[PDB]
């Protein structure tokens, strides 16, 4: 169970993107130290990658999350495209969350 409040962002591949860079500086202005497990950092204050398969992404988000949680950031960002079905593993292997619709 992961200290920092999570957050996945689903839909097409193309608005993730879009939403995460929104939320992204939406945390920062608010003061939350904000992660990112995805494809990109979209600026956040910490990036590990997600994988770009499903099996990666069942292998590395929980090692992730202990690097956002040794981190001490405040809220994670999971990106959940719907592209080659990322987003739905990242659900199956995700304790509590947030689902916000790109």
């Amino acid at each position: 169970a992961p200290n920092a409040e999570v957050i996945v962002v689903e839909g097409p591949r193309e608005k993730v993107k879009g939403k995460i860079t929104e939320l992204v500086k939406e945390l920062k202005e608010r003061g939350k130290k904000v992660g990112v497990i995805g494809s990109e950092s979209y600026n956040a204050d910490e990036f590990f990658f997600l994988g770009s398969s499903v099996e990666e992404v069942a292998k590395n988000l929980f090692k992730a999350l202990r690097y956002m949680d040794k981190a001490g950031v405040d809220v994670v960002i999971a990106e959940g495209v719907e592209e080659r079905g990322l987003g739905l593993a990242v659900m199956n292997r995700l304790s509590g969350y947030k689902i916000v619709k790109a």
